[PDB]
């Protein structure tokens, strides 16, 4: 009976296995965006993701994960808000069963359609375990998604899904170019947090694009089509894996006025 997005194992449940559920810093949160204040010491951030090298993609039961190499400064973000150097991991992201919902952060109450993830680690920690550890471990750069326009940059990964339908399935994926997830602008949002997952550690940085992107109606009927199950189980299809917004407690910065 593991965590989930169910009625039994879903976001109100996790704090049974995972304590920190109800603690002083968790993801994701509500951008209330005339109380965010503008920030003029923020850098704009630095986003260096020509030499990114892509591995595999996996199904892992709750989204799909795109891994890269991270054992040398290959992809790296650095500025905005950060000390230090933090490496690409892996990206992945959180939709909706409708076009209505299915990002985890909001902005002023606003639902997207979807929500990139783009996972780095600072690399002052040596590995990304020792890293989650630490509350200045992690860098999350947060992209809405909003249905309108294709995403061209985005075919190469809806047209790999059909070989990970299931969880536990995964493929080579590599020379995928993560540039061509970005939108034009690089403003942002930035507050510390947690994984919006269990273990919900509170080791993130979170740096949430205001810009979104879009992506056609069809794309994201594609991310609708993957499982949650094993194959030879019970068809779940893997929709609206994500968390709601969770208390702000104890700011959320602007990059931008
Ligand atoms: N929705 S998210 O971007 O906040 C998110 C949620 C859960 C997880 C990740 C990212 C990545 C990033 C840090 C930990 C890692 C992952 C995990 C996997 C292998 C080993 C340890 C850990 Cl903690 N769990
Ligand atoms: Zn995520």
């Amino acid at each position: 009976h593991h965590w989930g997005y169910g009625k039994h194992n879903g976001p109100e449940h996790w704090h049974k296995d995972f304590p920190i559920a109800k603690g002083e810093r968790q993801s994701p949160v509500d951008i209330d965006t005339h109380t965010a204040k503008y920030d003029p010491s923020l850098k704009p951030l630095s986003v260096s993701y020509d030499q990114a090298t892509s591995l595999r993609i996996l199904n892992n039961g709750h989204a799909f994960n795109v891994e890269f190499d991270d054992s040398q400064d290959k992809a790296v973000l650095k500025g905005g808000p950060l000390d230090g150097t933090y490496r690409l991991i892996q990206f992945h992201f959180h939709w909706g069963s409708l076009d209505g919902q299915g990002s985890e952060h909001t902005v002023d109450k606003k639902k997207y359609a979807a929500e990139l993830h783009l996972v780095h680690w600072n690399t002052k920690y040596g590995d990304f375990g020792k890293a989650v550890q630490q509350p200045d471990g992690l860098a999350v750069l947060g992209i809405f998604l909003k249905v309108g326009s294709a995403k061209p940059g985005l075919q190469k990964v809806v047209d790999v899904l059909d070989s990970i339908k299931t969880k536990g399935k995964s493929a080579d994926f590599t020379n995928f170019d993560p540039r061509g997830l970005l939108p034009e602008s690089l403003d942002y949002w930035t507050y510390p947090g947690s994984l919006t997952t269990p273990p919900l550690l509170e080791c993130v940085t979170w740096i949430v694009l205001k810009e979104p992107i879009s992506v056609s109606s069809e794309q994201v009927l594609k991310f609708r089509k993957l499982n949650f199950n094993g194959e030879g189980e019970p068809e779940e299809l893997m929709v609206d894996n994500w968390r709601p917004a969770q208390p702000l407690k104890n700011q959320i910065k602007a990059s931008f006025k």
